[PDB]
């Protein structure tokens, strides 16, 4: 049954990374007293726990209905949506002006850290609404905020992202829905749109589709995509619900998992939308809505890790089969617990490094995002802005990627028994699978991160990161307690910016070496990310066990973890610097025509 | 595009690579195994694979099978297949001529299997544990056992479980409780829940002969008090055809992640007639025969998987247009370039290709020892061969899964979102993929049979048979020009993997926790190492080939290229394995068992 990580949370906020003082020094956070966070934080865990945690397996077993009519939700789904709605939980880290508490985002992604874990797929409906008010916020007129996102704030009102259709989904340069302005000023949009997550539900009164289209003589490319508002229902003069909109859900997805998030077919016939942003500048203005769902799905991997670890540490400590290597460890029973054998303990200790060593990763990232939406000094905001940009596509990609690895060795802990459907591990791989696919493929992740943040800055993206761990190594070279946690990462460091370089020089000869190299570096990024963090969770451990603690046990445990980290997982840095200083030739001299000629 | 057989790659790899033709007329009772005869046998293999069970695929992942009191229903259109390909004769193609079979080597049954499992891997999960079934009657079985159960197993028309699995043991066969009582007339009656059996009850043919494992009442504990029981489904008659219904019921089965069309049964011996096979209390001996095929069998998953995730890939990466390529539009008369034209999209593919072509090159390899092993006369080569499958049986089966799965994945990431769509059938590779981990030994458990029974128990022996045939490689080659960027490396490498085995054996004297710290890295190390001497071969032959002039110049030219990636992209993955397993069992044991979840 799923428990919160609350203590974990409180670690990584509370003692590493200052939150006190960061809600403190940020115009907005007087109300965010440390007993208030503490009170939304454990209304948030008994939620999770109580009401959506319970609907998983459902979710997963039933999945969404269509008809013609619209499609009906999983067994629960929507009266676990009212009571969310009723504890305003939709409202919590909106502005104050329409409708919403005020309370930071970070404390917002504290709550959606919990909703992911419980269970994803009914997450996304609040997630995706979640979105389209960061879209609404950033870009709408003061009567399109007053119209739309009250009613997302309030949460009586989801939202969702209508980017992809059949041709296009990382080439949204090629979509071809048709946005045609009328008299009034308002456009009627004609396009089918696909995969669009809650796009047809019963959960809420009404749905605001954010859509991707083309005015009628645009330019080619991302330079001629405009951003349109499509409600299901066009608002009445109260403001709620009115004329049923030519928006309908010709189908959903049958998926390989999340079966509880309707994915669907949306046909729009010349539906009422408005413009929201300037005209052919809807790439720029939908970008809002994809930043925040980037950290939005580094929380998904985050999640199919913690799941992973919460199932396996459960399963090692009660399943008995076969003896330890070192003579029977409880001769008073058949076997021993599997926690005995070492490669258990491997797969056990893999998923705890991934799970604890991203969630550090993620509320450091979360601190630079409530800098960028509130601070008021520029130098803060602009340092805040770039270290977003290198770590959004770091998070979403590797934690993903290593969350899916983490969500198999909770599988392998069970052994058959995780192949069975009634233990939900099995579920927990199936949902982790598409986090690696949307909200831009992993591939498409590598490519933003290297070409476009590190390449195309000739490597300052990188400095912003790499000055805080030669910080680290500075302050703690003669700690004793650390000595052998800062000298590996030291020398990382300093390779990470080698091959930054190394990387440039063969790209200025060859450009498909930016492709070659992107996710080898994207994934070595993520290890050196975490090497940093195990590092300064080890120093903060070892700072706490000095002092006296009543938690003797909480802070051995991270320094077991963080050991574990540098010598068994972060290693695998080996390979990714060998394939990516390898070249682009041994990828490209293969022609297309000769890849199956075994047939 | 659908499931097309990899024939062209097959012989390259049994005929070319591994010199099939001699190889077959070196052994006794391999005369009809012509060169021609093989490959007609092939043709016709594809054939059944690609047109009866390939289409089954799908339907068998939807439907699954269906529970009742009486029975358990297939997949629409199982049934009906299993008749065509008994029609066929496949089940008798690898067993002896004196109990209804054809005679032919297991090495071309191997082939056969390899198309089956691509096509549809819960279908050939029927026949394929019959085959099992029958390697057991034929080494341990009486004569009189082998006349009733083995022919009607050889004709295909009864098909064949192992029933090893209770609720609190899998790993730990030694806990096992399921009963067997002598009766007067020398049978027994076998009491007991078995779980997870495949193939334990469906709807496909006449009878089925499960092999069970159960204590005899004062049998001594431990793997020591297991014996083997034949248990029919239906006792034989008169006539020898199923006869009186045996106390054997499947009272449900399970919800599975995948492989939904092979029915896994809770099966209910209540005092059901056995038949005592093989010496009392050597059971697990005996019902090893049947355990190490069926690992060479699971190696065989993992082949599948990549092959399945390769063929599915390089069709969608032609096809679909998305982006443009990072040196300039390749195809500006299009609206986008094919994936293809990506470096990464290039990276997951020859990742699946390396894989593919690799473990097919290690499949057969291990495949002509299986065939030393049952026929040849020599002991000298009998006793190497079996010692050489010792060694690789373990690493087959758990590095071949593993990359399998690995392999599976990179297919859906080439489909991007629509690799999660059901319809594209990739999402059902990765889940049919999963259970190959899990059964037949985890990888967990292979990896302590390779390092800890194998390899440590003999100081290093077992690894020597192929360190042998890789260090002659790389002499052989030395001054070889067109190979001389593999020999180097592998020569490197061969040395390190002896090395690496002294040092995991000093630090098991130090510390026993050692052998399972350091078990997955070294076979997972091991398993790139094997790769690496099959690479380096295949590239030698190309080079040979290409030398010599050939009317297929692509097919070699890519060879040496898929060795150059295997190479440089995937043998680096050693380096990690390397540091892990020299990084100490403390880093693993230190934590005590109270501490791992202290953040709730
Ligand atoms: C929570 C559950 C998840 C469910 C959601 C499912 C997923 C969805 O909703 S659809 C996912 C959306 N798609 C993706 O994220 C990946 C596919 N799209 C891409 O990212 C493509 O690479 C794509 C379309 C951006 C390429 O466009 P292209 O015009 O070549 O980009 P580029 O020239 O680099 O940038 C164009 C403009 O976009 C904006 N932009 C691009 N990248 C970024 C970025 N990382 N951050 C911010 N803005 C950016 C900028 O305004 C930029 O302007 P400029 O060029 O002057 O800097
Ligand atoms: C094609 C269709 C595929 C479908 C797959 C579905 C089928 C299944 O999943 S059923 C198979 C699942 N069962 C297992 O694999 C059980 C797991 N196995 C194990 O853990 C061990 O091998 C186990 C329990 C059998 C032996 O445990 P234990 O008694 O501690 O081993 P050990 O003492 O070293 O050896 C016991 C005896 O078994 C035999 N044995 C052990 N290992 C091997 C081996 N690798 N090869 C051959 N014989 C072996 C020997 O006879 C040995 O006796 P001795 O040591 O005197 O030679
Ligand atoms: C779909 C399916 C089909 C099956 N078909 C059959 C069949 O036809 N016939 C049959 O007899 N069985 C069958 N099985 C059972 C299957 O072989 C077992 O699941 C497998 O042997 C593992 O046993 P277990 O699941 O009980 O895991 P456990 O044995 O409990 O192992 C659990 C975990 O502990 C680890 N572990 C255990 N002991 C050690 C050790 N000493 N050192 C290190 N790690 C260790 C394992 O590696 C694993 O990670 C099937 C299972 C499934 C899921
Ligand atoms: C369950 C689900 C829910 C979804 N929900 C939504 C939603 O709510 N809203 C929405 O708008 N979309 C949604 N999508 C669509 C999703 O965002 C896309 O699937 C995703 O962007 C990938 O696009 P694609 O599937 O068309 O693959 P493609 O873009 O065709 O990519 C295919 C492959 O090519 C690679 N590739 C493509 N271009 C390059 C390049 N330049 N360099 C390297 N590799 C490259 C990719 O990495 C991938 O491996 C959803 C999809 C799914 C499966």
């Amino acid at each position: 049954d799923y428990k919160a990580p609350l203590r974990d949370i409180r670690f990584v906020r509370d003692e590493l990374l200052g939150y006190e003082a960061h809600y403190q020094s940020l115009p907005g956070a007087e109300d965010a007293t440390p007993d208030m966070v503490n009170a939304i934080l454990e209304e948030g865990a008994k939620f999770c726990e109580q009401v959506i945690a319970p609907l998983n397996r459902v979710g997963d077993l039933e999945g969404c209905t269509w008809s013609a009519d619209g499609v009906k939700t999983p067994t629960g789904f929507k009266e676990a949506y009212q009571q969310f709605v009723e504890g305003g939980w939709p409202s919590l880290a909106h502005d104050v002006e329409h409708g919403g508490q005020g309370l930071p985002e970070s404390l917002g992604l504290a709550i959606s850290e919990m909703v992911g874990q419980a269970n994803w797929s009914w997450g996304m409906y609040p997630g995706l609404s979640h979105g389209a008010m960061n879209t609404l916020h950033a870009h709408g007129t003061a009567e399109q905020q007053a119209t739309y996102l009250t009613k997302l704030v309030s949460g009586e009102w989801t939202g969702t992202m209508c980017l992809t259709e059949p041709h296009c989904g990382t080439d949204l340069g090629m979509l071809r829905t048709k946005a045609e302005p009328q008299a009034d000023g308002s456009y009627k949009v004609t396009g089918t749109k696909i995969f669009i997550s809650a796009g047809e539900h019963d959960m809420a009164d009404n749905i605001v589709h954010i859509v991707l289209a083309r005015l009628p003589d645009a330019p080619q490319g991302t330079k001629g995509i405009s951003l349109f508002i499509v409600p299901k229902f066009l608002p009445n003069a109260e403001g709620n619900a009115g004329e049923r909109n030519a928006v309908s859900c010709g189908s959903i997805e049958h998926k390989m998992g999340i079966h509880g998030n309707a994915t669907c077919v949306m046909n729009f016939d010349a539906a009422t939308g408005f413009l929201i942003g300037p005209p052919n500048k809807g790439l720029n203005c939908m970008f809002t809505f994809m930043n925040t769902a980037r950290l939005g799905t580094a929380l998904q991997g985050l999640a199919h890790a913690e799941v992973g670890f919460q199932g396996g540490i459960a399963y090692a400590r009660e399943r008995l089969q076969m003896r330890s290597l070192t003579g029977p460890k409880a001769p008073e029973k058949p076997a021993d617990p599997i926690i005995v054998h070492p490669d258990v303990r491997r797969m056990l200790l893999t998923m705890k490094a991934f799970a604890e060593g991203n969630r550090a990763m993620l509320y450091f990232a979360a601190k630079q995002v409530d800098i960028v939406q509130r601070s008021q000094d520029e130098e803060q905001k602009k340092a805040a802005d770039s270290m977003l940009a290198f770590l959004t596509p770091i998070a979403k990609a590797f934690m993903t990627e290593v969350g899916f690895e983490s969500a198999n060795h909770g599988v392998q802990i069970f052994g058959g028994h995780g192949f069975i459907a009634e233990h939900g591990m099995e579920q927990n791989v199936r949902d982790s699978r598409i986090s690696m696919l949307y909200e831009g493929t992993t591939g498409v992740q590598a490519l933003d991160l290297l070409g476009r943040k590190v390449l195309m800055t000739q490597g300052e993206a990188l400095k912003g990161f790499t000055k805080i761990v030669h910080k680290f190594c500075q302050a703690n070279e003669a700690n004793e307690a650390v000595k052998e946690f800062v000298a590996p990462l030291a020398q990382l460091n300093k390779e990470w910016g080698d091959l930054t370089m190394k990387v440039g020089m063969a790209a200025m000869k060859d450009r498909e070496e930016v492709g070659a190299a992107s996710v080898d570096y994207l994934m070595y990024s993520g290890y050196a990310c975490l090497a940093y963090f195990w590092a300064d969770m080890a120093r903060l451990a070892a700072e706490k066990l000095a002092a006296g603690t009543g938690e003797e046990a909480f802070y051995k445990a991270k320094l077991q973890t963080a050991r574990f980290y540098f010598q068994r997982i972060l290693p695998r840095t080996r390979a990714h610097v060998a394939a990516m200083l390898s070249g682009a030739n041994n990828l490209m001299e293969m022609a297309e025509e000769d890849f199956a000629l075994g047939y």
